[PDB]
């Protein structure tokens, strides 16, 4: 009683020390469920034998692990609230969470943690029935508990545990009782672990996986591990089933191994314990191999992930079953050959994205139907590839990726970023047993699931000698499988694969000891031969992805490119409650937590809520599976599919004229995989109305699978046709000291010969405007033109930081120029402007506003861009119209938000949405909603004709900059709307550097756009 | 208070948890002196910072930790004795020591000890001076502890520590107090590292090293790394220092490295700490690189050991010293290129041999005394590196081995050979902690000796992936050296040289799954590019290493046969006493030790005193550095040594007919290394007498060196000159029904005609006889022959079981003939005898005696052997003679005990030894003393000619089989003689298997040898 103490438990302080990482914890092992049943067992049935302890346990909070009264491991606090596990405690408001990026959540003084250390205590009464207690073996797991805790049971201490994202298990046979059982778990925030545990994410704690039960038979099956060997040409597959057994070992034991194809039988075998000599002492009594062979094996894959089951059954010579396990087989094979990364036999092509495991409600906590959501979300949009960042996952996740087909690398929970130098303790020989700890039991759990193809070693640890003898452990335990690590300069002996992280296409980035090649330059590096493989690259943080067409055009044209992962899937925003009881997406700081690393928190394709960003769709369309040529009149259709025939696949195609259908047609998609099918079009329209004819193929799905619905479509592709040029009651101007006055019937229009720009426009005696349209030259910065950039550190390479030193965003304009004359048929005004800073001219334009007796007043616009100045964010003009519309129609690409270095998805077309839908409520405002490629725009009565880009809303981008959650942004008077001529790039490599190419920069130092209204 | 009793602490039972090695350590380093004067640090003067607590402790003896009083924490026990520190307990009595092989000592439980766990009680009251307690850190050094402790200091509870065979260091700052103070150390024998800690030898426990308390500065030197880099001729070297630092920064802290050649300095250099750029976070702020330009470094070897003195002072910017460092440099390289070991370029032949830290009256304690001892021994038998057997050693072996001179394999502590399979533990990612911080601490301890050129990652552990993770460990932090290991089959993936246990040379050993191959075959298989070192080679258990000549034949024909250790320098013998009060040598067993391996812990070439085995002289003769040709007249001198040229070298050549010189020379040896030096020998001898004339040439060394007196002999060579052929008062017999009786003057023969044996011989009246001369078939059983075999077991294949079984030693002479003829001028005696067992015919023995009228009697000996009996030990004949002579003269091979396939080293001459000389005291009593090619033998008045080998001794092969210990023999009545025809060899490859090859064994089914007796 009193070494079960807390006194005497926590005077060790084994949450100080990087040499305790577990107290009684048991071995590591693949999912168990003991079942009694062989059927149940091939089912996946529910077992008697494992219970849930999720629901309702009791908690309480404490400032520290000394605060926590002795009483509490006796009865329950009075003071204790009911919560539900699995959860986290910032979640229910004990305390904030953090979110920190690089900097460590506490001082950096290893292995020490601060004295005032969170300490969560959780309460279950539960019973268990005589028969558990009467025979057999009794553990439970805690899937995951952060950072580290202690376990009591009946008030006797049972064990430590220390990491966060694996399960612990204890053995409670020798402290259960018959009739009702109380838990004791003291939860404490920080421990050495967490310098381990420096990922880029949300701080939070508690007991955040489920928590079970598991009776198993005194005599069981400890440990089993299935492998599959193949031929040559893989018609024939050999599976290799190893069985440990612990307890006593009787001669009439039994292990049979049978492998399932849905409800038939495909091979089986049986066989006493006892396996082959190993060395001079014999080999391991207590272990079998059992070779299965297999003819003619279905194999899995990203594309059919064909799945077996294997039951493994220990049971008596005379039949009597003891115990049964069983594990979905999945019959492939990955290997690195000749720099190629290959799986059954053929080279892989990356279509990846890294995943954290982020709810915007329950914190950290995964339910299955948020992992169902995610992969079907990631399937249909043609990845085929999940990078696990930087944590092994929620054990439900390799199962579902199993069954639904995504290839998954798995990393260990190993991260040291803001260590200096960052290999401090991966390069110091008292920190290797806390990550080998970490690595061996992550294979250990995971080594049987069929989707891990690849291992990770961790994230941003620098390089150390731990990291190559845990990469040769691997790489012994494991041969299966890859390993790769990117700490270090993404190229070192501890990988397998050159994984860097947001190198570049084809700029190099040498750094003093790390330098980051461009892709294609590292793979020529005199000595290397490994395939590339990005584990980090573009950067979806906010309005981003561009220029993902280069890394996919690199992808496909160089062999041993092989892809990479996007960062990343989701945003890790959560959720507030504003004064009003509304909920908000909330990131870095909101909750009041020290120093943090704001809105880096949300880099992902899709919000919090799995709605997807305009980004997704051009990720959708560069990661497609069908390639598409034009020659002539004969489409070329090529399958990146590498093993399955198109048999759910039929090409649409369509030529329209401007949005006007002429011709459709339907050919069943019949092309081998790595194949090609050329489509003989038909006779098509030689139309002799003007138009550029524009051809969009479409390839849709008739049927359904199991992650898509019946009409997906998967694949598309837009080409030019032939082109038909264009071969073909007087306004009166009145003119005063301060306005220039343009009538025409019931139109009239406003120049105000101060400032040089229309002020307003009458259709009737009403008014159009609410500002006068001026030129614009900036925009709200984007997340990649802040970049790291703070009003306390400032970054001077930043391109709004560049801006604001030039005075882009307080230039004023000087009236150079005002002129109105009065041709035969219209009426000509002749403005110019100077914009300029401290005595510093940045532009100049020059327009010029022709109003026929149309009533159209076509608009030129002539810009000079000084060549010392910063290169602008966009050449444009803006205003504020006094309508608001429900619908924006326009003739361009489209449906979505795109941008001129992420407009490949976007096609061109007749588009009409609502206005909502013309502003993307990126969660961190900024400019959004820009529609490229737009030869006419419709809003209200007006329409916009020429070539240029939009974007229409009911913010200013003064307020978008101004505003730094999306949730403070106000609906303004009227509409408004930025027409522009040229657009800056936004950029996507990386979001702490400027990432926008040359040639999406606005270099030119004279620009030129002519426009229509009317 | 509480938490610092022994019933919280010994709670936890840390020694039953293979998870905690250590609480409360401080983390290993090279070994520190903390001296405040550079010159002090360059001169290697005792530091005052640096205090022995060696010396009277108190102890008391526990069954197990729970019987230890908690008064202990407090006071010394009334029933506590004064011991002596560092020692073994089990040397002073209070337990029995215990010798095992193979089997584990405890019951093997995983990681579970034995309840009764034997306990040590060690207690010192000690002083500090006030001036340390002001400032800096004062910490505890225990160098070994065996095999687990426990340590409080004035009461309060410090730390655990578990590693046996590395210093275990402990921060004392916090518990140290102003005058007198307590030390309180519990020690266990049994923990879970006694798992790894299965070696080959007694099991012994308690503070076995020295124990020392160190004073540092609180900004003090934490680690220093000395590298030398080389240019391709060797001519420049840099030498780079890393030095880290702990304790806070500051701007004027200041690192100097000096290297000085003697007390000349020739090389300097000074930095702010501030290492380069690691990683994207920088480099560390508490380290600094010296890069010291050596221009024409004095290179370091195991034949010229060049050592520089570094002294590392850590001083502020104006000159003050805050804490100084030293350590011995040596400039040496090694590397394996083209599968060749290289040392400065040059390939490397190691002459080997294992060394166990083992002494007769203090256990495992090692004193400078014994370990220079050893070294000089050692180089005076042209050994040139040792392995550390199987675990790190005492610090001063490695300083000792830098100025003497010797390579030396560092070897991790790290055994499992017990384990069922041996890869148990080593394959499991559960111990890998252990094992990591068994081989991390010794390569942080020991990574800048020059004489470590190999690290091992331990002994007979099978392969398990962590010996794989520990071996990229090691090749990430310490490029410089090659790392080996053996278990698994001495060529896996976790070794850099193929390290065999006891392979042939010319025979496979195809075992199940580790095949031993022959040497030369192994080196040729598929894809075999690595060097073959023997770890260990040639057991040299009791009279063996025969076969040594052809490993060594071996070695020096094949390129990448580049040597081997001999098993091994020392034998592991313990010093009991009699009744009488007199030591005598004891093995496993005679302590009354659970089941032990008996007299299996000798296998060493030298006596536990350190008296030389008749083997050492065979090592030296098949080791030595100069190899010798002879063509004609001219002797070619062939040098082995890799760098130093003969300067202290003499050549001396002799020609003998019969032990006569008849000439004799001497010319200085001037030969380069790896040169050649031809010699002409002046006209030589013709003499016309008849004999063999005999040319011996020495190498002598005239002058003194560090490891040798003047005259050593360091190498020697004999052949046969030109032969001269020999080309140049009647026996009265009478005849009785019971004997034949011939008279010659004073002299009579008695042959009895039942026995058909000469039974007594006259000389005047007085006997000569004690026992029939008679044929001897078998030889006392050497350990070889023995191997394994015991009564509970017994090896069938076994030479003594073989015997045994087919009758040898009770097969009994049943007379077929006897007959007496009187010649002309001489007496005819013929005989013949059967040795039958159970109705077989073994032996046949025909034989003709002839006295003639000199007084010769002339033996002819014709032997038959049964085709289908096992080879018998010998075909001669043995008596005892009824006179004890003080000299045993003879002429032949000698002086030392030699046998067929081990007499290399012996040289042909005229010996005259005490008959004491002729008698090798073996521990394990067996046959001994052999002579082989003898002409002549005289002992006192009898004279024994022909061609014969011979021992001669008070003991009787009876007597050597009964007894089991050397010192319960008695010397008998008279003299044992027996001189032999033909012996069989005696074997070394291994003492398990039968390890005489073919040649050495009579396995001709006839034999003859004559014989003259005067
Ligand atoms: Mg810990
Ligand atoms: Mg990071
Ligand atoms: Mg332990
Ligand atoms: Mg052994
Ligand atoms: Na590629
Ligand atoms: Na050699």
């Amino acid at each position: 009683m009193i070494t079960d103490s807390l006194a005497v438990v926590l005077q060790r302080r084994d949450w100080e020390n990087p040499g305790v990482t577990q107290l009684n914890r048991l071995a590591a092992h693949p999912p168990f469920a003991s079942w009694r049943n062989s059927e149940e067992a091939r089912t996946d049935r529910p077992s008697q034998q494992l219970r849930s302890l999720n629901g309702e346990w009791r908690f309480a909070w404490f400032p520290a692990p000394e605060a926590v009264p002795e009483s509490w491991l006796e009865c329950d606090l009075p003071e204790a609230d009911t919560v539900v596990v699995p959860s986290n405690w910032q979640m229910h408001g004990y305390d904030a969470p953090i979110y920190t990026n690089v900097t460590y959540p506490i001082t950096v003084n290893p292995p020490f943690v601060p004295t005032e250390n969170p300490t969560g205590c959780y309460s279950l009464t539960f019973n268990v029935d005589e028969s558990w207690l009467q025979e057999g073996q009794t553990r439970i797991i805690f899937d995951g508990v952060n950072s580290a805790f202690h376990l009591w049971c009946n008030g006797r201490w049972v064990g430590y545990g220390q990491d966060s994202r694996l399960p612990s298990e204890f053995d409670l046979s020798a402290f259960l009782r018959a009739g009702e059982n109380r838990l004791a778990v003291m939860v404490l925030r920080w421990s050495d672990g967490s310098y381990l545990e420096d990922q880029d994410m949300w701080r939070m704690s508690g007991i955040f996986r489920d928590v079970s039960l598991l009776h198993k038979p005194t005599t069981q099956i400890s440990d089993f591990h299935v492998a599959t060997r193949f031929n040559d040409d893989f018609s024939r597959a050999v599976l290799e089933a190893e069985v440990q057994m612990c307890g006593e070992l009787r001669d009439y034991l039994r292990v049979t191994v049978s492998l399932w194809q849905g409800e038939t039988q495909v091979a089986s075998g049986t066989a006493p314990f006892g396996g082959e000599i190993i060395d001079e002492r014999g080999g391991y009594a207590d272990r079998v191999t059992l070779r299965l062979n297999v003819e003619n094996p279905k194999l899995w894959s990203a594309e059919i992930p064909n799945l077996y089951r294997a039951v493994v059954e220990l049971h008596t010579a005379d039949g009597t079953l003891i115990e049964a396990e069983a594990c979905d087989v999945g019959f492939r094979e990955v290997r690195i050959e000749n720099g190629l990364l290959l799986l059954n036999g053929k080279p892989l092509l990356i279509r990846g994205v890294n995943r954290h495991e982020h709810h915007p409600l329950h914190g950290q906590v995964m339910d299955e139907q948020t992992m169902v959501q995610d992969i079907l979300l990631m399937k249909q949009n043609n990845f085929n590839a999940v990078r696990c960042s930087h944590y092994p996952n929620h054990p439900l996740w390799y199962t579902l990726c199993d069954r639904y087909g995504l290839y998954v690398v798995d990393e260990a929970n190993i991260e040291t970023h803001g260590m200096v130098p960052m290999n401090r303790l991966t390069d110091d020989p008292r920190w290797l047993p806390a990550m080998s700890e970490r690595v061996t039991r992550m294979v250990q759990r995971d080594r049987n699931h069929p989707s891990v193809i690849i291992w990770s070693l961790g994230n941003e640890s620098g390089h150390g000698a731990n990291h190559d003898a845990l990469y040769r452990w691997i790489k012994s335990v494991d041969p299966s499988r890859p390993v790769q690590y990117e700490g270090g300069g993404a190229d070192t002996t501890a990988t397998d694969i050159i994984c860097p992280m947001y190198a570049r296409v084809d700029e190099d980035q040498p750094f003093p000891a790390v330098p980051k090649w461009s892709i294609k330059k590292w793979l020529s590096l005199p000595g290397e031969t490994r395939p590339l493989i990005l584990c980090e690259y573009a950067h979806a943080m906010g309005n981003s992805l561009g220029g993902f067409a280069k890394y996919w055009q690199a992808f496909r044209q160089y062999p041993r490119l092989q892809g990479g992962f996007v960062w990343d899937w989701v945003d890790q925003s959560l959720i507030k409650y504003d004064e009003n009881g509304n909920p908000w997406s909330a990131y870095g700081g909101d909750f009041g937590d020290t120093p943090n690393d704001r809105q880096f928190c949300m880099n992902g394709l899709v919000f919090a809520d799995r709605t997807p960003h305009p980004a997704l769709t051009e990720a959708k369309h560069q990661q497609q599976f069908f390639q598409f040529r034009l020659s002539g009149q004969t489409i070329e259709v090529t399958s990146e599919y590498l093993f399955r025939h198109s048999d759910n696949e039929l090409l649409h195609w369509m030529v329209a004229l401007d949005g006007k259908p002429l011709a459709s047609g339907e050919v069943p998609l019949d092309v081998a995989p790595q194949g090609k099918q050329l489509i003989e079009l038909p006779e098509l329209p030689q139309p002799e109305s003007a138009g550029q004819l524009w051809l969009t193929v479409r390839v849709v799905q008739p049927n359904a699978t199991a992650w898509s619905e019946a009409g997906h479509i998967s694949a598309w592709q837009q080409w030019r046709l032939a082109e038909n040029l264009s071969v073909t009651a007087i306004p009166h101007l009145t003119t005063s000291e301060m306005d220039f006055c343009i009538e025409l019937g019931n139109k009239r229009w406003q120049f105000n010969r101060q400032s040089g720009f229309l002020s307003q426009m009458w259709i009737g005696d009403k008014k159009q405007l609410l500002t006068p349209l001026r030129d614009q030259f900036t925009r709200a910065p984007l997340d990649n033109d802040i970049g790291v950039s703070e009003a306390t550190r400032i970054d001077p390479n930043a391109w709004v930081e560049r801006w604001k030193a030039a005075g882009h965003y307080q230039a004023e304009a000087a009236l150079l120029q005002c002129t109105a004359d009065t041709l035969a048929d219209a009426v000509l005004i002749t403005t110019a402007h100077a914009w300029q800073h401290q005595g510093k001219t940045l532009f100049i334009s020059r327009k010029t506003y022709r109003i026929d007796g149309s009533g159209q007043m076509a608009i030129t616009v002539d810009v000079e861009v000084a060549s010392d100045t910063p290169h602008p964010a966009r050449i444009g003009l803006n205003c504020q119209l006094a309508q608001v519309a429900e619908r924006v129609n326009w003739l361009g690409l489209g449906p979505q938000e795109n941008y001129p270095d992420r407009l490949t998805a976007a096609c061109f077309d007749r588009w009409d949405l609502p206005l909502s839908d013309m502003y993307t409520p990126y969660v961190f405002p900024s400019e959004n909603g820009l529609r490229c490629g737009t030869r006419e725009l419709n809003y209200g009565p007006h329409q916009w004709r020429g070539d240029f880009q939009f974007n229409i809303s009911r913010y200013s981008q003064q307020q978008l900059m101004e505003t730094s959650h999306r949730h403070l942004l106000h609906a303004e008077e009227g509409t408004w709307l930025n027409i522009d001529g040229f657009h800056m790039g936004i950029g996507g490599d990386d979001s702490w550097s400027p990432s926008v190419s040359a040639e999406f920069q606005l270099s030119a130092g004279r620009y030129h756009y002519q426009l229509v209204w009317c």
